[PDB]
């Protein structure tokens, strides 16, 4: 009947909870994943089952008001969510990706699809604030969950609703996909503490398409081309080959290698 589910709480939540739960969540997203080089490849979209296609992530918090994210098991990321008798879904970016959200929460009587893409551009443009300035930790998820929640009421109001999402998708899809990542929300919840992403995790999730892209092409583990990432203090360096990454990117996006 379902797709497989996997639970998180900020209602105590410490540095052991939210590492059990990214690594729940990697392990469902890479049942049907390519781990036989040098870092995980998520399945082909083409040709993969509908039953495969998507995870289910529960968040509740100390409200115990309770939201299911639906993410794609082909790149990690977010494409809808259910809020009680209501789901929301992402503006799909074609047919086959529309046809298949069709296959999630289909017992709720309310579906609704988003004018708008779960992009960070557009996010932040909805929500008025760029992710520089959208603090992250456990306190953020927790109003996110809420806001998420009340969204289905007419309780929350869209650029709140946005900025929500940006705060789930980071802590939870680009935490799965980056080691990195999770490291920065394990120290913020490690010290109790909220702050906006460095630009290390802001390039990171902007590179993680052309990283993916950049590995799965490379020749003896060196690439094609360098690709530029920052440091945290905005510095900037170049990267030229796949193992210097291997702590750094959990996940790839399938990228289909040279003639
Ligand atoms: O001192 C620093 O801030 C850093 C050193 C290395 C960093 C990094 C960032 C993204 C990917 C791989 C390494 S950040």
């Amino acid at each position: 009947k379902q797709y497989p589910i996997i639970n998180f709480t900020t209602a105590g939540a410490t540095v052991q909870s939210y590492t059990n739960f990214i690594r729940a969540v990697r392990g469902r997203l890479t049942t049907g994943a390519d781990v036989r080089h040098e870092i995980p490849v998520l399945p082909n979209r083409v040709g993969l089952p509908i039953n495969q296609r998507f995870i289910l992530v529960e968040l509740s918090n100390h409200a115990e008001l309770s939201v299911t994210l639906a993410l794609d098991v082909t790149n990690a990321y977010v494409v809808g969510y259910r809020a009680g008798n209501s789901a929301y879904f992402f503006h799909p970016d074609n047919q086959e990706d529309a046809e298949a959200i069709t296959h999630l929460f289909t017992d709720v009587q309310n579906r609704y699809t988003f004018a708008f893409g779960g992009n960070y551009d557009r996010l932040e443009q909805l929500a008025g604030n760029l992710r520089e300035n959208i603090e992250l930790g456990n306190g953020p998820l927790e109003e996110a969950i809420s806001a998420l929640y009340y969204y289905s009421t007419g309780g929350t109001q869209l650029p709140t609703l946005a900025r929500s999402f940006i705060i789930c998708i980071q802590m939870i899809s680009e935490a799965a996909r980056f080691q990195y990542i999770e490291g920065e929300m394990r120290t913020r919840i490690r010290y109790n503490r909220r702050s906006a992403p460095d630009p290390s995790v802001i390039t990171l999730e902007n590179s993680w398409g052309r990283l993916s892209t950049a590995i799965q092409e490379s020749n003896q583990g060196a690439f094609a081309s360098p690709i530029q990432l920052q440091r945290r203090n905005g510095s900037k360096f170049s990267v030229y080959d796949v193992s210097i990454l291997i702590p750094i990117i959990a996940l790839m996006v399938y990228r289909c290698a040279p003639p």
